[PDB]
């Protein structure tokens, strides 16, 4: 019936190429005969690294014989699943010939050994490889099924993303106190890393292992009497030994694995940054080649997060030739196929340098948890990936729920898991798809998926299509909805919970950082800037507010009465169809609660322009016809989501604080948004009755007892006050809440060197009041920003307290963030550079802009 005949360079490659076809021929009923005049496909695996061969195969036929040229183990791997996608497509060994290679040269995805909170005992990101924490990580059976799927959408590169994986895979001779597990799991992660190398290389994968930086292990760190990680913390000799030696292990020991390095969240400064990427992990790196007589430079991967690239490529190529870049698409977020603006010219400027640049599809924190995967917004995704980023590289989170692997969000009956490997093909069958090749006739692209979708719900592909429709129209809404409205593309920002109305009509009191509306989709306008240009009587440019709410109804309407037409259909994966269409009422429900909410946010701000309370009237009627829909959407995920942010921790600020896993659920919230009508109404009532509203009482905080332990020089907090022994001039401008407080003296080049470290004891809690200046130039102290630092909200200082609130004579305007401590003796390291520590207080601190009135008042 069929030969099979395998020519050339016996590899593995060649041989699970012929496996893989042999399985695929059976499973269509034919008989195969293998070997090394009736029907034969011939595979020849030939031998070159013409770096424009790679991955590359040739399909030619004569007659009753087919040809497969594989130009390297990849190609010939690909060239046999081009047979058998032919073989899927018709049932016929009427083979086409094809001469293909992909457009993208490194296509894959990641797992996190990660969790939706921390491990007790350990700090953010910190998960040793048990299988008490990750059983999943021990299932050979699950790990063939995800590199077997991976080879189906012709990925090559798989990454482990951890903390500090070192403490879990190798043991040094000079600290045999590090291992961060017991013998008996060592020898198991030995064995799984051996498995997993093994299956992924005979596949044409590369497995790379993902490390942040500086983190040691817990057992390392209580040893030295040290903390395991602490971003303001100086490199030590101790600790870049400890790391070089972990790392020229790993080379030795898993000498096929790749690194993918993060300079950060636990690094101070850029100059740290290439400090400790230059002279620790380099020469770690050279350390293993030169022991295992390597003369070649495998390629490192290094993240554009939390650093700066061209100091780091610019001091490191001399010292390590072969380094890919990798830097996100969209921040943490999927928002625009138009991206632009300073983030696209970081893109470019990485891809300029001539060799691998890694656009990174980084956590989808606008898209947790429901279902999205649209073909359309993908395929035009990797086309602006190509043409504005100059990308030539994909890397992919899970669609949802990265924290909770290998889960989703969905509650089944009883307490059953749903895989996100089955829930979320598409997602990865479609960035493989365009990863491998981004022009694609999109007529030919609707047929594809229609059959695609048609065959997993065993639906003729004509009926299938309204699947697909519900995909695209729903797949434009999350994305719309956060470039225009959005705090963050972070996952700080929970979108489909939904957001308050001050985050509507004072956006800026969230902080939005520069960079994000600038680049994240077309030029347009924030709401707040629409109802200011209605008011001064100014034209309007580029995607306007109530233009996008108008669409993603229209997205919405159209996706759940694409799903209802067919839902009824399906012959297989009946109850995932179910919840699709479940999904789609959620999205819908959620696009109307929006759309009214924003409404009454313009109308709440034409008040703030014109005073004219009849706009408040109109406000609370759109107001309830949100929370109509936000009950509707409470009844539909109250029993089919566990929770929508799989990130369960207080780095989760919006729409409000995800502290110790609160507030991750539809039910919740609504819980606030009630509330926050019902003040709205009573804030109304008492305008017309009364004519007054509450504003903040300003009084001096009383200064805390604290005993300052490592010899602070103190100063009085008034006018005339010199904080900067270097500079001199005094406070000119200061709020009253903090005069007559006890803050301190430093020397402001000292700060660019040293930090500043407080160490003190309280018997009771305080908190520690920091003035941070509001100036680009990097002297001063950055602001704690949670996107780029998991730690910037340890202390609750995530968000200032009192903003505008403090001036020094010849330096800038400073808003003063709190550092909130319980009763006990502590030690805090602040940034690098300029910045104020004003002194100590027991007392409830009460928010204001010392400033001033803004428009959101009225929800107080
Ligand atoms: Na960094
Ligand atoms: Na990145």
């Amino acid at each position: 019936e069929v030969n099979v005949v395998m020519t050339g360079d016996m590899t593995t490659r060649l041989a699970f190429a012929g496996e893989q076809l042999k399985q695929a021929l059976v499973e269509k009923g034919y008989e195969v005969n293998q070997t090394t005049g009736k029907r034969s496909i011939y595979l020849n695996l030939l031998n070159d690294t013409t770096k424009k061969n790679k991955e590359r195969f040739d399909i030619s036929t004569k007659g009753k014989n087919t040809y497969v040229t594989g130009y390297d183990g990849n190609g010939i791997i690909y060239g046999c699943r081009e047979l058998i996608d032919q073989l899927d497509q018709s049932g016929t060994m009427d083979f086409k010939p094809v001469s293909d290679a992909p457009e993208m040269v490194l296509r894959g995805a990641c797992i996190g050994l990660q969790k939706t909170t921390y491990l007790p005992g350990h700090a953010v990101y910190e998960y040793p490889y048990t299988p008490e924490s990750f059983p999943w990580f021990y299932d050979k059976e699950r790990w063939i099924k995800y590199l077997d799927m991976m080879v189906e959408n012709r990925m090559n590169s798989l990454y482990l993303w951890n903390g500090h994986p070192f403490a879990s895979l190798v043991k040094l001779k000079d600290y045999p106190f590090a291992l961060e597990v017991d013998e008996e799991t060592f020898k198991k992660n030995e064995e799984m890393f051996s498995f997993l190398t093994t299956e992924a290389e005979k596949r044409g994968i590369f497995v790379i292992q993902m490390f942040y930086n500086i983190i040691v292990s817990k057992p390392f760190a209580d040893h030295y009497g040290i903390k395991t990680q602490d971003r303001n913390r100086p490199i030590t000799p101790l600790i870049s030994d400890y790391t070089r030696k972990s790392v020229a292990a790993f080379i030795e020991k898993y000498p096929n694995v790749g690194l993918l390095v993060c300079l950060g969240e636990a690094i101070g400064t850029y100059e740290e940054d290439v400090e400790w990427f230059t002279k620790t992990i380099i020469p770690g790196i050279k350390d293993g080649l030169k022991v295992l007589g390597r003369t070649d430079e495998p390629p490192v991967l290094v993240r554009a997060h939390d650093t700066d690239c061209k100091m780091v490529i610019d001091a490191a190529l001399p010292l390590y030739k072969n380094l890919y870049t990798m830097h996100k698409y969209n921040g943490e977020s999927l928002t625009t196929y138009e991206p632009r603006g300073p983030w696209a010219k970081i893109h470019k400027d990485l891809s300029s340098l001539g060799s691998v640049h890694i656009s990174n599809v980084h956590i989808l924190a606008n898209l947790e948890p429901w279902r999205w995967s649209s073909p359309d917004f993908i395929q035009k995704s990797v086309k602006a990936m190509h043409s504005v980023h100059g990308a030539n590289a994909l890397h992919i989170y899970p669609q949802a729920n990265y924290w909770d692997w290998p889960y989703t969000a969905d509650k089944l009956a009883n307490g059953e898991r749903e895989e996100q490997v089955y829930r979320d093909w598409a997602w990865y069958k479609a960035w493989g798809r365009y990863a491998w090749k981004a022009d694609r006739n999109r007529l030919e692209e609707i047929k594809y998926w229609d059959k695609q979708f048609g065959d997993f719900y065993g639906i003729p592909a004509e009926m299938a299509d309204n699947i697909r429709i519900a995909y695209e129209e729903s797949g434009e809404i999350a994305p719309k909805l956060l470039r225009r409205f959005g705090i963050t593309e972070g996952n700080r920002q929970t979108l489909l919970l939904g957001m308050f109305m001050s985050q509507f009509v004072n956006p800026y009191k969230y902080t939005i950082h520069y960079g994000f509306y600038e680049s994240c989709g077309p030029g347009g306008e924030k709401l707040i800037e629409y109802v200011e240009k209605e008011w001064k009587k100014q034209p309007h440019v580029g995607e306007l507010p109530l233009d996008i709410i108008n669409q993603v109804i229209e997205h919405g309407d159209k996706a759940v009465a694409a799903i209802d037409k067919v839902v009824s259909s399906a012959k297989k994966n009946s109850d995932e169809l179910r919840r699709l269409q479940n999904d789609m009422h959620c999205y819908r429900e959620y696009a109307y609660a929006f759309y009214y909410k924003v409404k009454a946010a313009q109308h709440v701000l034409n008040y703030h322009w014109g005073k004219n309370m009849d706009e408040l009237d109109k406000a609370v009627p759109l107001m309830e016809e949100s929370l109509k829909h936000y009950t509707k959407l409470v009844d539909l995920t109250k029993d089919t989501y566990l929770f929508a942010n799989s990130m369960q921790t207080a780095q989760r600020r919006i729409p409000i604080g995800g502290d110790d896993g609160n507030n991750k659920t539809w039910s919740e919230m609504l819980v606030h948004y009630k509330a926050e009508l019902y003040n709205f109404k009573e804030n109304i009532e008492m305008l017309k009755d009364k004519k007054v509203r509450k504003c903040v009482e300003v009084t001096p905080l009383k200064e805390a007892d604290v005993k300052i332990l490592n010899n602070l020089t103190k100063v009085k907090i008034e006018k005339g006050a010199k904080i900067f022994s270097n500079i001199d001039g005094g406070i000119d401008a200061i709020a009253k809440e903090i005069t007559g407080l006890t803050g301190f003296v430093f020397n402001g080049e000292k700060q660019r060197d040293d930090a500043t470290t407080i160490e003190f004891e309280c018997s009771s809690p305080v908190t520690m009041l920091v003035a941070y200046f509001k100036d680009d130039h990097r002297k001063f102290a950055k602001a704690p920003r949670l996107e780029s630092d998991a730690s910037a909200n340890d202390y609750g200082q995530a968000e200032p307290v009192l903003t505008n609130a403090l001036h020094v004579k010849g330096v800038a305007l400073a808003d003063i963030y709190p550092y909130k401590f319980k009763a006990g003796r502590h030690t805090l390291i602040l940034p690098k550079g300029y910045c104020g520590v004003l002194g100590f207080t027991e007392d409830k601190i009460k928010e204001r802009d010392v400033a001033l009135d803004a428009p959101d008042w009225l929800f107080y």
